[PDB]
Formats: C-alpha cells, sequence, structure tokens
C-alpha cells in the first residue's frame, strides 16, 4: 500500500536497475575483471558461519517444504 521496501526484493531478484548503475557500475566493471582473478586465486568471502542459517537443535519442525516464511 504505502511501505515499499525495495530491500525486500533486492535480498530476492536484488534488481540493479538504477540501484548503483549511473556511477557504481564503472567500477562493476573492474570488480568484474578481479573477481575473475580472486575467484582462481581463492574465496573472497571470509565467512567461516557453520550450518545453513541455524543449528536446528530445537528446530523439530518437520515440514520439508518451501514455505514462504518472511524472505
Amino acid at each position: 500500500m504505502v511501505l515499499r521496501q525495495l530491500s525486500r526484493k533486492a535480498s530476492v531478484k536484488v534488481s540493479k536497475t538504477w540501484s548503483g548503475t549511473k556511477k557504481r557500475a564503472q567500477r562493476i566493471l573492474i570488480f568484474l575483471l578481479e573477481f575473475l582473478l580472486d575467484f582462481c586465486t581463492g574465496e573472497d568471502s571470509v565467512d567461516g558461519k557453520k550450518r545453513q542459517r541455524h543449528s536446528g537443535l530445537t528446530e523439530q519442525t518437520y515440514s520439508a517444504l518451501p514455505e514462504p516464511k518472511a524472505t
């Protein structure tokens, strides 16, 4: 209705339409280039988070379905 958080769709489809294209894109080009270099070297996302997004101890929801939670 009124609230239109672009962030909620940016988390799904992202859509870099105008979101950083006028000026940010000039370096996205370089980022694209160097990506090939760094990816060949190793990982660029040094995040040692285990599990998916939860360890699932008391999480006994045996749904196993693509349930639309919030994201």
